[PDB]
């Protein structure tokens, strides 16, 4: 899943792994009974150009201090980093059943360097292989696989760098999960209810962006949601799909409610999230939850070396 | 989900709950957390006629000894009961070339009374409510709800009967999950591999009947599956469909391998299954897994008297 504020932490882990594999002349990896041949990379720049869509827009001078990769990108993009981490989409609430209202307006749209599309920020780990179009494994699990290779084969120093990269990813992915309001769906109901209680949050059914309705916990910010006339106060989703915008009602969607993301709720959620992940999830949010879980728990895959029988080509097996 | 060998145990639990609710003039149940109005039933025959698709085919004289309901159906259907519990579908295996082969032949097709279709055995617990269009709770969780009402509000005698019924359902649902070979999909991978090692099973990708390919553990009976000439030994799936059936090859699919369901593997699986359900199952197998889980653990829902008067209500704390 794409996230411009963690993408080069993820890219660094993939490079650390290929550096180790190439140092050891390991040319293929077995993943679930299938053999995948590694592309060979000449250096960081070669690798980045292959796996990261935004490579040529930024032309960063990345070096072998991996803990500085993301911060090199952060320095180019300045305010966008924090604004992304803290950003959320439009929040719609349907009080009666037949009309949805915009109750919280989306964060301001971000403009990245070169007007880059979000998808350019993806680190395509599958491109580390020369024939992985058949590889079913998701991005978090590939990140886990390459992490596991670094944990297994890396020096004590590399293992320390890996743990810093993983923590970096965890911090910002979790803060984004909280800031968007997506955390409630990803965590189990009873644990979410307790966090809501402890943080004076209000549970509603709502739409985040164009997603289907989900449990969302908002800070009602001193309002009794039973007592608001939404039709007088906020625009309908229907109105928005044309130019039927009441300027005052759009203004109200900046002022009434909040998605809470302060350090208290962050600490509350971090304390409970990994060990209380809700089972049924899909798409981006599932990759999100899995990334957070993995980067927190750091339970690595076992990496087996295959016996070089004919003293020929070296390979390893994962899972 | 349907199962002719447990259906009237499930049906009995629903009736025990509604008998308790009507005795106490309780008219609605809050669930997640909408309120659902109960239908009222005059007697067992009224109830069974509403919830059980097969009621009018069997016309059983069910009484208020609930531990005799399923056994009265078992007596009508005789051999079909054990043959269903122990039964499995065709098992197809593709050794890696262009064709899949029938490696284990299905258990003989069963003919129930009136040649009933399987779906007619369903106990539709949602029919206990007059308004359950908006109820998204599934069968196992409804059975768990009605069981919880019996445990919470029932007499000691009714609780004892409930416990017998839950155990009957657990025995037969679990033995069916094992006998079909479905258990592997339903349980976590590391635990399935443990069980396979303990029972000398072989892990293959296979298809059970017409379902999509899944992980199946077979007892290879000491045969080396790498050394078999499948095309000389077994019927292809396409030939089977087209009824081009070499009788010796079909006979091989009765004799080579089996789906292990002996008491050794049943006890092994029972000891580990409910604690280790695969988090990624859906539909019919998920209902099977949940039914087994609940009838094993018996951790009932909290049932609150919401009350208040004049309309008496209860709330399933869930």
């Amino acid at each position: 899943s794409m996230n411009p504020t963690t993408c080069l932490n993820e890219g660094a882990i993939g490079y650390m792994a290929i550096d180790i594999l190439q140092s050891q002349n390991i040319e293929t990896i077995t993943i679930n009974d299938n053999e995948y041949k590694l592309n060979k990379f000449n250096n960081i720049k070669d690798y980045i150009s292959k796996v990261w869509g935004a490579a040529s827009v930024y032309n960063l001078d990345l070096g072998n201090d991996y803990t500085k990769w993301q911060s090199s990108l952060d320095n180019v993009e300045t305010d966008n980093i924090k604004n992304y981490i803290n950003g959320h989409d439009n929040v719609y609430y349907n009080p009666g059943g037949k009309n949805k209202y915009l109750i919280i307006e989306a964060s301001k749209e971000l403009k990245w360097k070169g007007n880059l599309n979000n998808n350019k920020f993806n680190v395509n780990l599958k491109s580390i292989f020369s024939n992985a179009e058949n590889l079913k494994v998701g991005h978090s699990d590939l990140l886990k696989l390459f992490s596991s290779i670094v944990n297994s084969k890396g020096s004590d120093n590399q293992k320390k760098v890996l743990n810093s990269l993983l923590d970096n990813i965890n911090d910002r992915r979790l803060k984004k999960l909280v800031s968007t309001g997506q955390w409630t769906e990803a965590i189990s109901d009873s644990v979410a209810n307790e966090i809501a209680k402890n943080n004076k949050l209000t549970s509603i059914k709502a739409q985040l962006g164009s997603q289907k309705t989900q449990n969302v916990m908002i800070d009602a910010n001193g309002h009794d949601l039973l007592k608001i006339d939404y039709d007088k106060t906020f625009v309908t989703a229907n109105d928005l799909k044309n130019k039927i915008i009441d300027k005052n009602k759009l203004e109200n969607a900046k002022n009434y409610f909040k998605i809470q993301n302060n350090d208290k709720i962050l600490e509350d959620i971090k304390s409970k999230f990994s060990k209380n992940i809700n089972e049924n999830i899909k798409g981006s949010i599932r990759d999100h939850a899995k990334l957070i879980e993995f980067t927190e728990n750091k339970k690595f895959n076992t990496i087996n070396d295959n016996s070089n029988s004919d003293s020929k080509i070296k390979s390893i097996t994962c899972k």
